[PDB]
């Protein structure tokens, strides 16, 4: 269980509060989305996506469970499945659970031809900065992904620390929806 | 969704908010016992139990999945289900989801004989007063119930306020674990 952030106003700590309770009242995809729109509109970005994935023995995702578009433009998701960036997006190579792991820092430190032309190719599309927080379950090693594009959110330590502690609640939800 | 307490001290509502993120994380009956052993240790009482049951209709309990005891005598718990006190017992004819319950609210506008029966019985255990709360989830017709026994929970707005809040999240914790 992440610790809950420090530092968090009265009304920061209320919307945490608001967030992780609703979260837990979640039962269905409609619900799961609307509460995500919710979410997106108290953060300096406009692109978000959660993924729910099966993971290997490293708390990887080995399979793509649902994806939940909540603000990617459909066009660059599009481009994603057909070109099957799954394969090269370091993204998904995280280790569920590990901590928030910021865009850039992490494309700095692609190595691979395949790897640095995805990355070429989401900076061209507004996804060259952003972070992803996860979640894993080992009950049946299931974890999710949320991601938030843009370069503010990471510059809002509350946020992301609000973010972070949502995570394992979002990842129940999603459990619960799937 | 039932709505969050005004008038939490910030304490409180840190408090509230380590409960249900807590919650969230619950996965087995260990953890679930351990908990409810903390949450406890904030209550005017010494007598907590949480149940887990199959519904009707009407969300009243037609079946018991799981109980729960943490800290109701073992003798009253042996007494309750040799005598089958299920049978008898007001507080199991709540209609789950529907607000808090006062023990002793209820039991006065009991009627039955084999009621009356009970809650004489049930006050001479040091059970004639407490609270019951609720939530119920009509995706599979199950609810739980969380009862404190005593006088002094009941006086306590904010306690009864922020247990109450927390019930859906036990509620969803204990469908994990079950
Ligand atoms: C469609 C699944 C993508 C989830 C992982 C993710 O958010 N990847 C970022 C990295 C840059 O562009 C993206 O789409
Ligand atoms: C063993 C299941 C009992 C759950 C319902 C409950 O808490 N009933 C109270 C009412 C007075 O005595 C009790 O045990």
């Amino acid at each position: 269980m992440r610790p809950l952030p420090a530092g968090l106003t009265a009304s920061q700590q209320w919307t945490l509060l608001e967030w992780i309770h609703m979260a837990g009242h979640i039962e269905t995809e409609n619900e799961l989305k609307a509460f995500l729109d919710q979410v997106l509109s108290q953060a300096p970005s406009e692109r978000l996506l959660l993924a729910l994935g099966r993971l290997n023995n490293q708390n990887q995702i080995q399979r793509l469970e649902r994806v939940l578009n909540v603000s990617y433009p459909s066009d660059w998701l599009d481009q994603y499945m057909k070109e099957n960036y799954a394969q090269h997006d370091p993204i998904l190579r995280i280790h569920l659970g590990q901590g928030p792991v910021m865009w850039e820092e992490r494309f700095n430190r692609a190595k691979g031809a395949e790897e640095k032309r995805f990355i070429a190719e989401a900076t061209q599309n507004g996804m060259g900065s952003g972070i992803t927080f996860s979640a894993a379950s080992e009950r049946n090693n299931i974890g999710s992904i949320l991601s938030i594009a843009g370069r503010e959110p990471g510059r809002n330590a509350a946020l992301v620390a609000m973010l972070n502690c949502l995570t394992p609640h979002l990842h129940q939800a999603a459990i619960r929806v799937a």
